[PDB]
């Protein structure tokens, strides 16, 4: 009921496909940042939304800027998210699996780097 995820100095997560076991009550993502670049150069977060909401979350987050960790304040579309981290930092987020529904498609992504491909799927199993 947990996954360790890395975002590196080249806008890449170490996985592009997460599976959440339907028997989990909560799910935890442990985000870390191998490499050497700080968060005001190559910072990463881990953000979860439906596939349909991803674009809006990204656009509005980029617009909100570094001072808001690249997320729109109180964004109702964001199911769960970590803070923005630089190399050597770490952050975890836990959310209730009840927030995910059968038949929906979910995406995870780093909001400042989603346009550069830093995204992947999240699926119940
Ligand atoms: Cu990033």
């Amino acid at each position: 009921c947990s996954v360790d995820i890395q975002g590196n100095d080249q806008m890449q997560f170490n996985t592009n496909a997460i599976t959440v076991d339907k028997s989990c009550k909560q799910f935890t993502v442990n985000l870390s940042h191998p490499g050497n670049l700080p968060k005001n150069v190559m910072g990463h977060n881990w953000v979860l939304s439906t596939a349909a909401d991803m674009q809006g979350v990204v656009t509005d987050g980029m617009a909100s800027g570094l001072d808001k960790d690249y997320l729109k304040p109180d964004d109702s579309r964001v199911i769960a998210h970590t803070k923005l981290i630089g190399s050597g930092e770490k952050d975890s987020v836990t959310f209730d699996v009840s927030k995910l529904k059968e038949g929906e498609q979910y995406m995870f992504f780093c909001s400042p780097h989603q346009g550069a491909g830093m995204k992947g799927t999240l699926t119940l199993k």
